[PDB]
């Protein structure tokens, strides 16, 4: 197995996956890693399994159709697991923990929101359906464009989307366009 986190890229109490090469500390793993269970599978083995038992899982969705579906076992592990992709990237610290808005020329969001909020959301399984964890993930990148106006901080925004969109379109394999 690897020596170092996959979602941090940092070494430390790491748990290893009996079925991939990965290697996560506790709560960077999403959900965090089960206490017992030999063998342990994570959560890209999880996912992987779900499209091997349903490859039609992978012909093209409307995006409506996806955001509509209620947060079955499958859509809740499909959200969790596009929550840490989003995690796997080093500009999600700007988006993990709860921002204050006190900028010259600004007035903060509306609705606040953050990563970690979203974690403890799925966690809870206060979502009833994929819809509710999208909106959620997508506020966090509109309130910071929104907020940082032409500063060019505001990038990191788009950065960040850009990773969540890519992975949505991915995870919940929603039809190729131009
Ligand atoms: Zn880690
Ligand atoms: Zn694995
Ligand atoms: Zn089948």
């Amino acid at each position: 197995n690897s020596n170092i986190c996959e979602v941090c890229n940092k070494w430390g109490r790491l748990f290893c996956c009996d079925t991939c090469p990965r290697s996560f500390h506790e709560h960077c793993h999403i959900p965090s890693v089960e206490a017992n269970k030999n063998p342990w599978s994570c959560i890209f083995c999880r996912i992987k399994t779900i499209q091997e038992r349903c490859p039609e899982s992978q012909s093209g969705h409307q995006e409506s159709e996806v955001l509509m579906r209620q947060m079955l076992p499958e859509e809740q592990l499909k959200c969790e697991f596009l929550l840490l992709k989003v995690y796997c990237d080093s500009k999600s610290c700007f988006f993990a923990s709860e921002p204050y808005y006190n900028r010259e020329g600004s007035q903060g969001p509306q609705k606040p929101m953050w990563l970690n909020k979203v974690k403890t959301s799925l966690n809870e399984q206060m979502y009833t359906r994929v819809e509710g964890f999208v909106q959620d993930m997508r506020l966090i990148f509109h309130n910071h464009k929104e907020f940082y106006r032409e500063d060019k901080f505001t990038r990191l925004g788009i950065q960040v989307q850009d990773i969540f969109e890519k992975n949505f379109r991915n995870i919940f394999a929603i039809q190729e366009t131009s």
